[PDB]
């Protein structure tokens, strides 16, 4: 049966862990994958997550299945997040939101659920996006198209290339936009583009489907949102794929919500019977743990005070690196302009180093970052930076 | 575009959940959905798991992502519980386990697998058969096919049928076998008959698939394994989708395991990266709570024992729920034989209750059991075993 399979290709981005564990050299850099380092280089469990999760430890008295959907607690924080308090999608019960395995599992519910129940064939995809995007709609028999975002030589949204890439959707078709910290520009919309591009995937009969796995690390969570309220405030129906895997550094626990918006709460109700379907037959119900911990946090006034001061400190540190790893490629003697990386929002810099320069720094230095040129820079420390530095404009 | 989705129906085990929690009577009794209830009623977190969680509350330092297959301590320990210490298939290193989001996860990952990377296109599953293989396996756009199995008369396994059903699968076709506690039926093959089931699918062709949700739940974990063995020590290749929500109490946290295995590990490691492909497209990578806590349990030798002792324990308590069910119809006026349900093997009864009378018990009543008249034994206690049985016999 399993004689003929051909070898998968390694994942452009998880497929780095392997490569950097076998490294036996003692200077490697991890610029990776996306999580975030603290200053010492480590990924250490929030403060709110482990207080959250001794209060659950002395608390919890079963471990009896959830919902399909997950905790109901979880549910209404994160509607709350994505929409605010007080949002008319709320306050008229427009959105149904189920728990998921991560923001990855929440783009596979929403993609098996629009195949299933909708006429939706194809999804818009930014060139570029995040590789597993077109992974998980194909999963789904979806096919993708990409449209045009990036302007490499001014490093900027390339808005009219957008636009225009754009009239090739047809009404029906869904839009993948990424909430904030777009994987891997960094570049988003102004509030304004959000706004010109609601109006506009109205006009057109686009689908959205908003991408969140980093609000919050932007400008903060309210900030963050104000692209996805956009949207709300024009559309009748929409679909969020949230993570708190960054936000909460709960990469591993895989808390997600896959939240459906539709015109009113006799349609939500409907469609959303069909998105549990979906869910039942995949995984069934999702992992309480992680989504547990968010909820005790985002329901008590003093953890989510600490949690979101975490969150704020994470930002700040990044943003810190930034302005650093710019400061110091010039005094390394990169010669070039970088400091178009400071204005860049999230975790990463896309800097335009090529596959090739990408590959020298991991064979010759030991420096390890995404072939698309993508560096986490959330993985550079003020003890890393020198060495890193070095290392890039050698490959220059 | 969801305007025109017709609702799905209510699942027909996790439906009732809700029926059950809005039924606001006080004489309720939950012998539905197929989870451990102690004597008093609730399904408490097992000494074991509470211990190594808060042994993992004091020891984690992150939360960073496991790779795609999960916990590599996890995916050893699972293959030891499958195959026994020893066995040739971990010697030759032909077997590789994801860890997975519940057996349910396991079951979508090898659907998945199997549709995209094999000829197949059919999984034949006995009549009757836990009512979400079928939901499953046609998500991944596999066809489902039933082999007969239960002779309702005799309350036997219908080995001839089974065999003559058997007769219309190809060669490639997969075949799902319940590796033991047989759901519904609680009727589970003979050793003879496992034996002579896995020379004939080697024989026909058939890849098998084992569901394994409750080992340690028909007579102990060894004694439990012992289909699979004869299955394993026959073929070349297999798949088993195995839980540990039962036998650990951690429905909620979902773990679970997908084992692929084949005929050397050039193989199988090939095979395999076509599988963890198939997560990365769906869910990314594991939740690692329950999966960490199973690990921890299995690798340290106290927390291992008494673990073993729990599940002992919980085997034990349903044999006793078991006969005093039994004893108690007979007392109550049943007249009917009923004593083939104290050789039934796992969680449930399957006692010929039509739908009919299960509807009644639920309405007029407040008894909460399945459609097909499966009822969760592990659910009878002895303070709601007199009017569980008043109940059946009212309906009789
Ligand atoms: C745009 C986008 C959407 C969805 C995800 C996955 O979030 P999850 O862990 O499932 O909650 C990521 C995260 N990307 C990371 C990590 C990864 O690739 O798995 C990255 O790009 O490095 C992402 O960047
Ligand atoms: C044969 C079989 C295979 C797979 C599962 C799901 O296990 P998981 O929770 O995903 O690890 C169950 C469990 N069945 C229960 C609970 C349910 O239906 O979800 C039941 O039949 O009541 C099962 O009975
Ligand atoms: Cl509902
Ligand atoms: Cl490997």
């Amino acid at each position: 049966m399993f004689e003929n399979i051909t070898a998968a290709p390694a994942d452009p981005i998880l497929g780095l862990a392997d490569l950097f564990r076998a490294d036996e050299r003692p200077g490697k850099i991890n610029l990776g994958i996306g999580v975030y380092k603290d200053e010492t280089g480590k990924t250490p469990v929030l403060t709110s997550v482990k207080k959250a999760e001794q209060y659950l430890l002395e608390n919890e008295t079963t471990k009896n299945y959830l919902g399909i959907d997950g905790i109901p607690e979880f549910g209404r924080c994160t509607q709350e997040l994505l929409f605010g308090k007080g949002s008319a999608l709320i306050n008229d019960k427009r959105a149904r939101t189920a728990q998921t395995p991560g923001g990855t599992g929440a783009l596979r519910v929403a993609a098996d659920f629009l195949a299933k129940n909708t006429s939706v064939k194809r999804v818009w995809v930014s060139n570029p996006s995040w590789p597993n995007h077109k992974s998980v709609f194909n999963s789904a028999g979806l096919e993708v198209r990409e449209y045009a975002y990036y302007d490499a030589e001014n490093h900027t949204l390339d808005f009219d290339a957008l636009i225009n890439s754009l009239n090739e959707a047809q009404a029906g078709d869904v839009v993948l936009f990424h909430g904030c910290c777009h994987n891997p520009t960094g570049i988003d919309p102004t509030l304004e583009q959000w706004q010109t591009l609601a109006q506009l995937s109205v006009e057109k009969g686009w689908l959205p489907l908003f991408d969140f796995a980093y609000q919050g690390f932007a400008r903060g969570l309210e900030e963050d949102a104000e692209g996805l309220r956009a949207f709300a405030a024009m559309h009748k129906e929409l679909i969020v794929a949230s993570s708190y895997s960054k936000n909460f550094g709960l990469y591993n626990e895989r808390v997600g919500a896959c939240t459906l918006v539709a015109a009113d709460s006799e349609t939500v109700d409907r469609a959303f019977s069909q998105m549990k379907a979906a869910i039942r037959a995949n995984y069934s119900n999702p992992p309480a743990h992680g989504a547990s911990v968010v909820a005790t946090i985002l329901s008590n006034d003093a953890l989510r005070a600490i949690w979101e001061q975490e969150l704020t400190d994470m930002r700040q540190r990044i943003q810190r690196m930034r302005q650093l790893f710019v400061n110091t490629l010039q005094e390394k003697g990169a010669n070039r302009d970088f400091s178009f990386i400071i204005k860049q929002n999230g975790m990463f810099s896309f800097s335009g180093l090529t596959k090739e320069q990408v590959l020298r720094l991991r064979e010759e230095f030991g420096v390890y970052a995404v072939a698309s040129g993508r560096v986490n820079v959330a993985g550079m420390t003020p003890d890393n930076m020198a060495p890193l530095c070095e290392a890039i404009v050698a490959v220059l």
